[PDB]
This record gives C-alpha cells, structure tokens and sequence, in this order.
C-alpha cells in the first residue's frame, strides 16, 4: 500500500523509490527507475533505507535517459551529470550520513529526479516469474541542514598504457579553492586494468589519506575513518595504478557556503606526486 510519497510530520515526507515489478531475464542485469520529487522547492534527503540484488545505486540528476517506468542500465541513467546520493553493495557496510548532515535537492540547482539502478547479481534460470521492487526508501525534509553533502569527483582523463608495460601511473591533482569540506567516504572506479586506486589532501608538502581501495571490490563508498578537511590551498590528488579513473570523493560543507558537486578532471602538481607516500604504489589483491 506504501504510497510512493508518505508524508512523517509537517516538513517531512518519505519517499519509496522501488523496482516496477521487474523481471530479470539472465543474471548480470542492470534495471533503472527514476522518480521525480514531488516538490519544486529545495528539501533535503537525510536518511535512506534499502529494500540476488548485489548492487543498488540511487542518482540525482535532471535529465534520466529514459521515461518507461524502468529501462536496462545500457542506455545510461542520467543523460546530464549524475550525482551519485547513496550506494549498496550485498555485504559492505552502507553510505551512513552524519547528522546533520543532507543533500539539497530541488529548487533549482538541486536535483528534479532521483534515479535508481539496480544490480541483479545470479538469476537461476527457472525462476518460475519472479517480479521485483527492489528500491530504496529515502527520507526528506524541508528544515534546512547545517552541513551539506556533495560529491568531489576526481577524473583521469587522457593516460594512456601502452605496449612493453606492466604498471602506468594515472595522477590527478588540484588546487583546492573553496569553503572547507569534509570528506567522509569514497568510492573508486575504473575497468579491467585498475589495480589500486589512492585520494589524498596535500596540504604543506604533508599527504593525508582520504581513502585507497582495489577497484575490483564491491564498489560501495566506503568510509574515511576519520573525516578529512580539505581547505582553501590544500592540493586534492589521487592515483590510479594500472596493469578510466574515477575517485568519488563524498563530503559534507557548511550549508551558507556549500557546493552540492566538484570536479577534478586536470593535474596541476605532477612533480608533487614524487613525493607521494609508498603505499600509494602498493597492490591490494
């Protein structure tokens, strides 16, 4: 019965983002949903939820990249940039929000759609019709947060391996130039060939770790033990060790001064990563 909207008290509402009954066909398959919030003004999602599914990942965004009432992940999730909100992978341990702490959508600048992707890991072939409403519940309000989450978003571009190798090194830097953030999980991706994956504050030549990982883990966000602040003249850099690379770096900012998203695509410091520690370059099997 669980309307998708089921207002809490006055400014509060919760949201049910679930699967429209799917069936998944053959294991491995990819299923996206969108759903749009239901207020035009800016509300804040403070908590979530989670309802054979490994992997679910709910997106802010615009523009989702289809309009059936779900759609194979293959034809994208978001056809503008999508901000990732929250993720779950099976066994991890997943995206817990300090309090206080929320993401602004709507309004504009915020988010109009939420979109849902969801992982479903080994189908047996016999499964005698199995519809799915896997999803997530996501709890909003109107009171404004203090503190406001977003995404630092680290990109290596161009890098290229070539033939007669067997390690290339994918450097990322910048120049950190806004309001404090503190960042509070992460999340790495590349393909085949990523081997680790490293994030660091740099800040009077001294590296903090933000976070490494295999990138061939159940890429949830893990949590940054204890949250990094990353300041005005700090050096954000990672490294991608290879045999693309993605680092998604999830923070919290005052709200009077915060940014909901930040991209990294460049390297500004390349001798600077000389002096990257040691276990950067170290496997993670």
């Amino acid at each position: 019965t669980i309307g998708p909207v089921t207002p809490l008290d006055a400014s509060d509402f919760a949201l049910d983002i679930r699967m429209p009954g799917v069936t998944p066909k053959e294991s491995d398959t990819y299923f996206c949903m969108s759903m749009r919030l239901p207020v035009d003004e800016e509300a804040f999602v403070i908590d979530f939820k989670p309802r054979t599914v490994h992997h679910m990942l709910l997106f802010g965004c615009n523009m989702p990249s289809s309009t059936g009432s779900y759609w194979f992940c293959d034809e994208g999730t978001c056809t503008d940039k999508a901000n990732i909100l929250y993720a779950w992978a099976r066994n991890a341990p997943p995206t817990r929000l300090p309090k206080g702490v929320g993401f602004r959508v709507g309004g504009e600048t915020g988010s109009k759609y939420f979109v849902l992707q969801v992982h479903y890991g080994d189908i047996s072939a016999f499964r005698d019709n199995h519809k799915d409403c896997s999803g997530v519940s996501v709890h909003l309000t109107r009171v404004p947060q203090p503190l406001i989450a977003g995404m630092y978003l680290m990109m290596s571009v161009d890098t290229v391996i070539p033939p007669g190798e067997k390690v290339v090194n994918a450097d990322i830097s910048c120049q950190y130039k806004m309001y404090p953030m503190h960042v509070f999980a992460y999340r790495v991706h590349t393909h085949h060939l990523g081997k680790v994956v490293s994030g660091y504050r740099v800040r009077n030549g001294q590296w903090t770790l933000i976070g490494r990982q295999n990138p061939q883990l159940p890429q949830a966000f893990y949590p940054v033990e204890h949250p990094v602040d990353v300041t005005f003249g700090d050096i954000l850099a990672a490294r991608c060790v290879f045999t693309i690379c993605n680092l998604y770096i999830m923070y919290y900012m005052e709200a009077k001064y915060a940014l909901s998203f930040m991209t990294c695509t460049k390297n500004v410091a390349p001798d600077m990563f000389r002096t990257i520690p040691a276990e950067a370059n170290i496997p993670i099997p």
